[PDB]
């Protein structure tokens, strides 16, 4: 399922003279793009029935696990887009199973139990860095990936949820960019050699942190607004939502202007060879100061904010990155003229 064929080669795209790159939408284009984005967002928002089903899946799993293995305080939690305000009705369900009982981290035992209780397409990856069980629930009609005790993923999901809660523009902008990535088939870091949705979300956040004035702060740096978590530890990132809300309100750019600027930033402004995007810091880092010029698959460097050693761009080789950059050029060209529908056309192999 390789998205970017090896024929593309690996050449970097040349930087275009900044004076020759459109920097502003015309009023007519902005007005129509705003309306078209708002219509698309309304269609992408989730519906009650499916949001309820996501919760029902959590409860069903928790009951099954505590009946099979009682006395181990097994709890089940949504994460990913089901927990960060960025899901649509067709989004998969990311689930984290927490327990002090480390025996449960051998996930083949979970697969066997779920197969016994009517889940379908039950498969597992026991030797991955994060072992997972995948299922299809035929009653709730949900595809689910679950892990055991990956509490970092609960926290980075909660971080994304906090960013979404800080400024009204984040949810529609991110939901629309995510839709673009699905239609263009550039959000498949396993099969396709492109980037995970989480990676794209971090890129959206990093872009918004770099607006003038910024739309989003650097939550990991706002120490005085960190609250204590349910587990009793101080949060790694600022999370006092009432005190953070409004941070970006001084930036008055519309959703249309922000979508145009997102594609302009990634298509033309950002120097991929030199810099690492860091939502932990809210400022650009250099690859060189992280020794990231040596990483395999380092054409795009997007630092995971909880593990400064993980490049979220590491699933894109140089060929795939070339194709991704070309897709960003294409999107910039089209959004510049308000062509949202064409920008989001389904890619066909
Ligand atoms: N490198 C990574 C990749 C993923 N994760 C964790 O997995 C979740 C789902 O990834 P995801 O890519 O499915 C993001 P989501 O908003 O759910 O997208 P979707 O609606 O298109 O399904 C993220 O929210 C992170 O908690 C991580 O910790 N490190
Ligand atoms: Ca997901």
């Amino acid at each position: 399922r390789r998205r970017m064929p090896y024929s593309l080669g690996t050449d970097k795209l040349e930087k275009v003279d900044p004076d020759k790159i459109k920097s502003k939408l015309s009023e007519d284009v902005e007005r129509k793009l705003e309306t078209d984005m708002r219509e698309l967002y309304d269609r992408l928002l989730p519906t009650e029935a499916i949001e309820v089903n996501r919760r029902e899946l959590v409860s069903k799993l928790e009951r099954l696990f505590n009946t099979e293995w009682p006395g181990h305080d097994i709890r089940v939690h949504l994460f990913g887009s089901s927990g960060n305000l960025l899901c649509s009705d067709d989004s998969d369900v990311d689930i984290c199973i927490t327990t002090p009982w480390r025996e449960l981290e051998s996930v083949c035992m979970i697969a066997e139990l779920l197969d016994r209780h009517g889940m379908e397409k039950v498969v597992c990856v026991s030797s991955a860095k994060v072992p997972i069980v995948k299922i299809w629930d035929p009653e709730l009609k949900l595809a689910c990936d679950m892990n055991v005790n990956n509490t970092l993923a609960l926290e980075n999901t909660r971080m994304v949820r906090t960013y979404v809660s800080i400024d009204d523009r984040v949810r529609p902008l991110a939901m629309i960019i995510k839709y673009w990535t699905r239609r263009r088939v550039v959000n498949d870091a396993a099969f396709g050699g492109t980037l995970s949705s989480y990676t794209w979300i971090c890129m959206i956040i990093a872009f918004l942190q770099l607006r003038d004035p910024p739309v989003l702060p650097a939550l990991h740096q706002q120490h005085d607004l960190k609250l204590v978590k349910q587990d009793g530890a101080l949060s790694d990132f600022a999370d006092d939502i009432p005190k953070l809300r409004g941070f970006g309100a001084k930036n008055k750019d519309s959703l249309a202007v922000l979508l145009f600027q997102f594609f302009r930033f990634y298509a033309h402004e950002f120097d991929y060879d030199k810099y690492t995007l860091s939502i932990r810091m809210g400022t650009l880092l250099t690859k060189a100061e992280k020794n990231w010029q040596y990483l395999v698959n380092n054409a795009l460097c997007v630092e995971e904010p909880f593990n400064d050693g993980r490049n979220l761009g590491n699933t894109a080789d140089e060929t795939s990155f070339r194709g991704l950059h070309m897709e960003l050029r294409r999107a910039f060209d089209l959004i510049a003229e308000g062509k949202l529908e064409e920008c989001c056309e389904q890619y066909v192999f």
